[PDB]
């Protein structure tokens, strides 16, 4: 089949890189990185994150794999040893849930795919947004961000900010606060809300309308804006898996021991 | 149809529930509390808690309908003004997910079901047990207890423990931890961990076999424990709604104003 | 006595300030903003911290006195129906301590003073530093950022950040975290840490050395930056009061019922 | 100097303790245990919390020291393999802060001293408590229990309930909650709070008298109680150093890397 692989970029990484273009020269297997069926991610969690990025507009014709060169990542969960076991096995595909994000602006919409989370921050003032579900205000949030995550972006910003840890066979979405005020005038739920499929969560400005926006690793200042909407994507990203790795035997082997 | 009321017991409740039987006299209603159709709870949580538990046994034949004579309920999303309006309407049903708890004793099981929580506590003593996860250990839990919660639960004690808040709509279950230690020896995961369905997670003792456990208002202190297991129940509480009253809302006038 | 008024800008706090001028022009009172005994500042906590920065340099001989014109603030303690009480009464002095900041640069020092806080943040890529206390190593910091509280700080940006509210008679500092990473790799206190006098908590940049550095409400881009260096300063606040309001008492006002 | 010696009760304790003894018997040293000059606990620090409470009526004549046969302790900061040494140099005197606890009872008071912490709890129903801060109505209560801690017991319960770390040369207490209630008609400020001296807590009930009170390691149910005080004691607990071993470092130790 067609593949490609990407690299972290040191040495280590773009060692182990060529060998298995090498071992895959060996068989029926054409490297192309236009239309591949197969990527590979060599390195860590952002390098996934970027090979995902890559080829976002092709998820449903691609399963991603990674190789963790440095620790042991969430998305890149196969050693560097076992590099020639895994060119030879190249199974069975499973889909983990992704976030839509869309942002409107004042006076051409702009959609985004998210694997790990969505955040929205202020461009410097303060952050003042009225917060929207299914078209029913919930809350005027003041405080220094939202977040909203994908199931298998719990561990990631998510986790940090006190949300709790969702098994990614789970359709949903989850919303944390950054440092909320609350007193007697200013009241935020102070918890972290999970949502179901076709639920649509819109944030509004109340002043301000420039907003710091992240997508995973990348982080653009919008301006003009007007509505940033979130909902469970329709699209999934396709993993190849040739052995159990448990989710939670993975959240243990990354937070508890190993 | 056959149908019953059950009542807080103070003067408010007990005159709304002869009330709606004489409204409810006026059509072709049998009022019948050992097999009903329908379970009117007047009251607060705790009493359509009490209700629930009360037929547990015939949950896939009976609607539920909960009126709020002290503040509003999370369950009780009635007001007492509307009770005739009530009588007359008494629609579609919908459905929440239950928690199922399994009790082994070393040298007879008990079973029990869970609409908000159930929690697990030492008999005194320091509380330590192992956490499994689909029979991989997860990790062994020193602190105060553990509680797993229902989605409609989430807002109850889960809620006070840090946990999320979850739709109702998601078949799953959310583990909190109470005051787990954490340090150079002891070590836990420390964010709340939300299953799917057919997860099952079992607590293990490690020394201490005494344990108060508890379901939703009961509590009991059982001996001889070998294993307490957790999944989401195949069985569902089925609601009587008249109008759409959004879970999001009703977070909303509980927590942030009405 | 020489005394100045500030105001918010507003309708409201502009007419309140030339009602207590011509107040104070019936007693033996001099308008004087250069070399003021008493600052007066009319608005809310915001306006009150710009009237601590106006006269940082002339703290010791200055007693301030907050009327809040909008809401209760926790500086601004004196409602504007009493403003001409308040002018004829113009006492003890209570003393709040500050926080003593010292930027030092690759290749000369600045030193700032807060009452609420001071807080570092990254330039926009990841926020790494070590965390020094008193020379000695106490833990690398990868997250969002950190902040430094004073007492009366406490019940501002350091209480949405889990902080503990601390009586301003303590004279100390409190240090809490923003969003910290913890992994098997990553690892922090993930407690607030309350130091006392002559304690000197240092932190040290690891790879970028560009941070936003706040200090109450102005937040400033430092460059080439070497350490930052929190201290109790030496320097206090002197308030004017008139009548007994407690700390726990504008605590219970302000957060949980007025 | 008169001295004494208890022991973890373990292997390992015993035979270290019965060579200190040979060691000491080597010098003008007499073993007391009724009126010593020097106790030191040979274990953990559960030991060592015994040893307090064994000589808590003659605190202001004695100097602990702790030797740790497990892992680290916090009190118990001593290796075994050091006991030869600190033989013959048995110096300057280090004092911790302790909390004072008074129960009253309708119809003798019952006064207690603790150095980590004391904890409120219910006799198995709700528990529910005024909390009056300086004779001033702070709060109404509704949860699992609540903690005031000593400066060196903030790392111990304290901790993991939430509250800041703080250094033991600060003279406070500090007051944490267990899974307060809060939604709309239960407020709570859900903030550890930090006492100076002469600040009295008293704990008030609302409707049940019966509550389970623990004092470090020991827990008793009292009846009939009235009011529960809290107040920074004006006893101290004393330590024989002999080399530097500072708190923030200690911390490090036991929580970061050691
Ligand atoms: N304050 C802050 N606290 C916590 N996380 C924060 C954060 N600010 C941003 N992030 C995160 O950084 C992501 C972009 O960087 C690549 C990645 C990843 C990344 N993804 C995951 C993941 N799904 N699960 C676990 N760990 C992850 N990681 C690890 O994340 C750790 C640090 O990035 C490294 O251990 C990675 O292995 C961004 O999408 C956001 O999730
Ligand atoms: N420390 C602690 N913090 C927080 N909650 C704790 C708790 N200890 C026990 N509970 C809870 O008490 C339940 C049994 O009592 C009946 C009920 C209910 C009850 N159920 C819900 C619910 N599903 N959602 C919201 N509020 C609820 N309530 C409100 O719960 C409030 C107090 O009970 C009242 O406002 C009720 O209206 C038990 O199942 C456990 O969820
Ligand atoms: N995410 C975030 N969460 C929480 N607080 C954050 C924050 N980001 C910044 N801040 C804060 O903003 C301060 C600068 O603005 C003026 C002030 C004050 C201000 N000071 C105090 C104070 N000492 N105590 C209580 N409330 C205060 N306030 C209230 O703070 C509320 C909002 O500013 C208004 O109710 C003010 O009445 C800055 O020093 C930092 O403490
Ligand atoms: N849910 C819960 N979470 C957390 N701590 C809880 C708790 N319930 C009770 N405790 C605590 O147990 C104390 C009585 O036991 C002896 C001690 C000590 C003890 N004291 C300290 C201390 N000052 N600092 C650090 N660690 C300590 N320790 C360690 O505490 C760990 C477990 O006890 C062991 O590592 C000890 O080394 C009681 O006073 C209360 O502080």
């Amino acid at each position: 089949m067609k593949y490609m692989i990407t690299s972290k970029g040191d040495e280590k990484s773009d060692l182990l890189r060529l060998n298995m273009i090498a071992g895959f020269g060996e068989y029926d297997m054409e490297y192309d990185d236009v239309e591949p069926e197969i990527v590979i991610s060599i390195g860590g969690d952002g390098t996934f994150l970027s090979a995902f990025h890559q080829y976002e507009e092709r998820l449903d014709e691609i399963a991603f794999i990674g190789i963790h060169t440095g620790h042991l990542g969430f998305y890149a969960d196969w050693r560097p040893a076992e590099a020639d076991k895994l060119v030879k096995l190249l199974y069975q595909k499973v889909s983990y849930p992704l976030l839509k994000t869309t942002v409107k602006y004042g006076i051409k919409e702009a959609t985004y795919l998210a694997l790990n989370e969505s955040t929205v921050k202020s461009s410097g003032g303060p952050f003042v947004v009225d917060v929207v579900i299914n078209d029913i205000h919930f809350e005027r949030f003041r405080g220094d961000g939202l977040c909203m995550s994908t199931p298998s972006g719990t561990t990631a910003y998510n986790k940090s900010l006190g949300g709790a840890l969702m098994h990614p066979s789970i359709e949903a979405m989850q919303l944390t606060e950054m440092a909320s005020i609350n007193n007697r005038v200013y009241r935020t739920i102070g918890s972290p809300l999970v949502f179901p499929k076709h639920h649509v969560v819109s944030l509004q400005p109340v002043n301000d309308k420039d907003f710091q926006i992240s997508v995973d690793h990348l982080s653009i200042l919008h301006r003009d804006v007007q509505e940033i909407r979130y909902e469970v994507s329709a699209k999934k990203i396709h993993f190849a898996r040739f052995r159990s790795f448990p989710f939670w035997r993975r959240v243990h082997d990354s937070f508890i021991e190993d």
